[PDB]
């Protein structure tokens, strides 16, 4: 079949098993893909949604060994726009009602993201060997 | 050129960009190879070398998900004999003198680990937003 552009992003701090089966989803969307992956900017990162401890190059250079992304755009927009869609000939976005626009025209693909599995909870477990008492 | 087979090992808890970049020096050792990795076990690992977070199912699991990685051994010996590497058709061990047997034979393809960039890092950074006084 023919090949599919699916369009996912994130912040990617402290990339963990979440992130890399959530990519892996939206990989898999359809058999013949292309996936780019959006790296938000520290900047509008840090001012809507939350504090980052990696820097845009970091969180981008890790990104890179992960077998299921294709294509990276570095930083990307803080806002999907159709334009942009079209810019880089994006057939779907993967996504987990401002997005009412991407399901009105097909391009909704939902992907899921999993708990219990990112780093922090990792560390959460390495200061359990700690006992309050 | 013909295809050369790698191996490399490690515990690769908390899997980070120093992990990777050792892989993909490992992969890109020749022009054209398989690249496998072997993951030390929960018990051997903690007796002889120290504490582990993840479990083996864990750290070979979030492993899959890089992109240098063809084949993953999990899990792997605790020591690396020449009859391993005649069962696995292994050309070379990349490896960061009980390796003598290794270099005599041709077969130690040195690597280097990256200081700096390793998950616990992140952490402390994340800690020194917060003054002592």
């Amino acid at each position: 079949s023919k090949n599919v552009v699916i369009y996912a992003d994130g912040v990617y701090d402290m990339l963990h098993l979440g992130h890399m089966k959530q990519l892996e989803q939206a990989k898999k969307l359809f058999e013949n893909t292309t996936l780019i992956v959006g790296v938000t900017s520290d900047n509008e990162t840090k001012l809507f949604k939350g504090q980052v401890v990696q820097t845009l190059e970091e969180r981008t250079e890790t990104l890179k060994h992960i077998r299921w992304v294709d294509e990276i755009i570095s930083p990307c927009p803080w806002v999907v726009t159709p334009e942009f869609l079209e810019k880089y000939k994006i057939d779907y976005v993967a996504h987990d009602d401002i997005y009412a626009w991407l399901k009105r025209a097909g391009k909704f693909k939902a992907t899921q993201r999993t708990e219990g599995v990112s780093t922090t909870d990792l560390i959460v477990r390495i200061l359990k060997n700690y006992e309050d008492y």
